[PDB]
DNA sequence: GCCATGACTAGTA
DNA sequence: CTACTAGCCATGG
């Protein structure tokens, strides 16, 4: 499997996310059948052109949480993002953004 | 080949 | 709950 269907098949799964759902980077690395391609989830997600309509922002990390970049701007950029679609996201005495998954996990 | 990086994760302490 | 691990694997130099 070339990597460059594995990014058409990870922004396939991406897009089926429905508004106001969440889904996880090893979800979605399984349901396109990669169990072991978790991170390269998170990077199919990097890589992504700013202007796309692919809803990146739906995509967290397994422990419910927003996971943090190098920098601290997109991290911010994806909690933003989420509030404006109805997701009550908290906050942590670590200060890590973070939801109750059962409730807003996207279960196919 | 090497190695460092990094939007991950189930497990363990 | 937190923190740290091994396993993980593409990417770029």
């Amino acid at each position: 499997m070339r990597m460059d269907e594995f990014y058409t098949k990870v922004y396939d799964a991406v897009c089926e996310i429905p508004y106001g759902k969440v889904s996880t980077y090893g979800e979605i690395a399984r349901y396109v059948g990669m169990p072991s391609y978790a991170r390269q989830v998170g990077q199919a997600m990097k890589h992504l052109h700013p202007e796309t309509h692919v809803p990146w922002h739906r995509v967290i990390n397994s422990r419910g949480t927003i996971s943090k970049r190098d920098i601290s701007a997109g991290e911010q950029r994806q909690k933003d993002r989420l509030e404006e679609e109805g997701v009550e996201i908290y906050q942590t005495s670590l200060g890590e953004y973070k939801l109750n998954l059962p409730e807003y996990m996207w279960k196919p």
